């Protein structure tokens, strides 16, 4: 009990041997959609957003308001310019813009962001088996880096079947969870007495960890990080045959998206009402937050052996099947904008040996990641909003400024993203070296009667981490507006076609 201990042992084993060998032997548009929401799938998400409902209430499914404001922005300002213009990756729209130098400098910046938000959905899987089957978390981690690598190296319609798959797995706990607590209204009435449907909280405060504001500003730049710049998750747009039915498709990822994250925080919800006494946090029972949801499943499917087996199984596969291809991904985006141009003549032969070995390490950095990750610290949703921010927020303030500031040259927005990523990286180790208090960032009671020194670690390294990447891209922007504006503008009567969005 509390570690597996059951027929669910051989359910898990069979099932990540199958993910890992079977993988490899205007609706239509709607799947792609779908296809874009198995990004925010992963385990990062199953363990984090329930935890964090949990400990700081319902005020996280303002999450969702970031999310319909960043797809309400990425499908009416930032397709448009991607669309118009017909690009193979977005970042070449940098090339027409300002010049090929920030091109490269913002393929560096999302190469990086990409490594780390990889090894953060690397460490995630090893936490779910670490705390499945108490095998360490060093051993852990290396069979899923023996298991990532089998993936992408040796050869890796499921991209909807995962979706499908964790979704119902979260509806089937949260109905399981509601009739074990009687009904709807008893753990309604219990979750508002311990004041966990603070939905309502406009607290200005930006050290408040989780609040209106804070997750509507941080967070839809956070998500624009994510997803309106991302190569990856926006080059499916670019081929939807029409700029509607694209449109259309990003929609679908929007409603997808607000469903996984609607449907995590209430079955987090009815995690605490759960653990409403007897919390495994103050009672020694688990290490850290992220082991919330395994130890959720495992409690509650009891009667049923092997649920919590093809769930977390589910969790894991698909996990390290999407860190895999945005793997594969990053190691084709290496090869063929920043690698290829440079070295016409190669011939294929010796592409596809630099290709696989690019996979190769980018897995390997992704693995030594994730470890870093797990040495250091906890919090996966955090890490995850912490480096997809400080790295991949300057990237979005650059691409921002070049579409809204006509008068942006190259020195402007080269400085711009300097400022933005240093600012950014201070902030963000700043709060690593002097982490805020829990009561200031808004971590609520958990009963268990049942069974800064400096002047900046106070005040600015405090702040909520959402706003790590709303502050980077607030300053890439203003920097490079106070720097283009001086170092000699760039008129638009000559700038380019269609780079603008006031065009």
């Amino acid at each position: 009990r509390a570690t597996f201990g059951a027929w669910d042992y051989g359910v898990f084993a069979t099932m990540l041997l199958v993910s890992t060998g079977i993988g490899l032997w205007q609706l239509a548009a709607v799947p792609v959609g779908l296809s874009l929401a198995a990004s925010f799938m992963s385990a990062v998400q199953v363990l984090g957003v329930p935890a964090e409902a949990a400990r700081y209430g319902l005020k996280f499914l303002w999450m969702c308001a970031g999310q319909l404001l960043n797809s309400l922005l990425t499908a009416f300002l930032f397709l448009p310019i991607f669309y118009r213009l017909g690009l193979t990756s977005t970042y070449q729209y940098l090339e027409l813009r300002f010049s090929r130098a920030v091109r490269l400098c913002g393929t560096l910046q999302y190469l990086v962001a990409t490594m780390l938000y990889t090894g953060i959905v690397i460490y995630a899987p090893a936490l779910i088996l670490n705390q499945v089957t108490g095998l360490d978390i060093w051993a852990s981690l290396l069979s899923t880096g023996i298991i990532c690598t089998l993936y992408t190296t040796v050869g890796g319609w499921t991209d909807v079947f995962q979706v499908v798959v964790m979704l119902v797995g979260f509806w089937v706990i949260l109905a399981r969870g509601v009739i074990l607590l009687g009904g709807p209204r008893n753990v309604l009435s219990l979750a508002q007495q311990h004041s966990r449907i603070n939905l309502m909280d406009f607290d200005p405060d930006p050290r408040s960890r989780y609040t209106f504001w804070t997750f509507i500003v941080g967070g839809t730049l956070v998500w624009l990080s994510m997803y309106g710049v991302n190569q990856a998750q926006v080059q499916r747009y670019v081929a939807c045959h029409t700029e509607g039915k694209a449109k259309l498709a990003l929609l679908v990822n929007q409603l997808g998206l607000f469903l996984i994250v609607a449907s995590a925080a209430c079955c987090g919800i009815v995690m605490f009402v759960y653990y409403k006494d007897c919390d495994p946090l103050l009672t020694g029972r688990i290490s850290a937050p992220d082991q919330y949801m395994p130890l959720l499943v495992l409690d509650i499917f009891e009667d049923l052996p092997g649920v919590p087996g093809l769930f977390l199984a589910c969790a894991y596969s698909g996990t390290l099947s999407t860190a895999s291809t945005s793997i594969n991904a990053m190691a084709a985006v290496t090869v063929e904008d920043l690698i290829k141009p440079r070295m016409p003549g190669l011939a294929p032969r010796k592409l596809v040996f630099i290709s696989k070995g690019l996979s190769f390490i980018y897995g390997s950095a992704c693995l030594t990641v994730a470890a870093l990750s797990s040495l250091l610290g906890g919090g996966v949703l955090q890490g995850s909003f912490t480096v997809m921010g400080v790295i991949s927020g300057p990237l979005l303030g650059a691409f921002t400024l070049g579409m809204l500031l006509p008068a942006c040259n190259t020195p402007g927005v080269l400085s711009g993203l300097a400022a933005g990523l240093a600012v950014s990286l201070w902030v963000a180790v700043g709060a690593t070296l002097y982490p805020p208090g829990e009561q200031t960032m808004g971590v609520l009671p958990t009963s268990a009667a049942g069974c800064g020194r400096p002047a900046l670690a106070d005040t600015f390294y405090a702040i909520s981490y959402l706003y790590y990447g709303a502050l980077g891209t607030l300053t890439t922007m203003l920097c490079g507006a106070l720097i283009s504006y001086l170092t000699g503008p760039t008129k638009r009567s000559s700038l380019g076609p269609g780079l603008l969005w006031w065009d």
